[PDB]
DNA sequence: TTTT
């Protein structure tokens, strides 16, 4: 089983580029960590941050939750960010969506030992 | 799957 934060890994995070590539880098991206499964996911948003310094976003501004939770953090920076918005057409199987790049703020969901990213919850 |  992933673990919630390798998850979060997978599903939010490419380090490797700095920024979108092409307009089918969310194409070529939400299919390419499964998200095009059985799922079909409304959006996604990737953080073209290394690793290291989006953990540390866990130790920067504690946020409410958009959903409540009293666990998530505030970017105390700008990150870029690609997001990845379903376009109508997108069929599952077949799935399409709009690529956005920007550089933003990016509020995610921390725990456990180490406290780390298991959820992304916004930009702003 | 409203993205922990």
């Amino acid at each position: 089983k992933e673990t919630a934060a390798a998850k979060f890994e997978r599903q939010h995070m490419d380090s490797s580029t700095s920024a979108a590539s092409s307009s089918n880098y969310c194409n070529q991206m939400m299919k390419s960590r499964n998200l095009t499964k059985d799922r079909c996911k409304p959006v996604n948003t990737f953080v073209h941050e290394s690793l290291a310094d989006v953990q540390a976003v866990c130790s920067q501004k504690n946020v409410a939750c958009k959903n409540g939770q009293t666990n998530c953090y505030q970017s105390y920076s700008t990150m870029s960010i690609t997001d990845c918005r379903e376009t109508g057409s997108s069929k599952y199987p077949n799935c399409a969506y709009k690529t956005t790049q920007a550089n933003k703020h990016i509020i995610v969901a921390c725990e456990g030992n180490p406290y780390v990213p298991v959820h992304f919850d916004a930009s702003v």
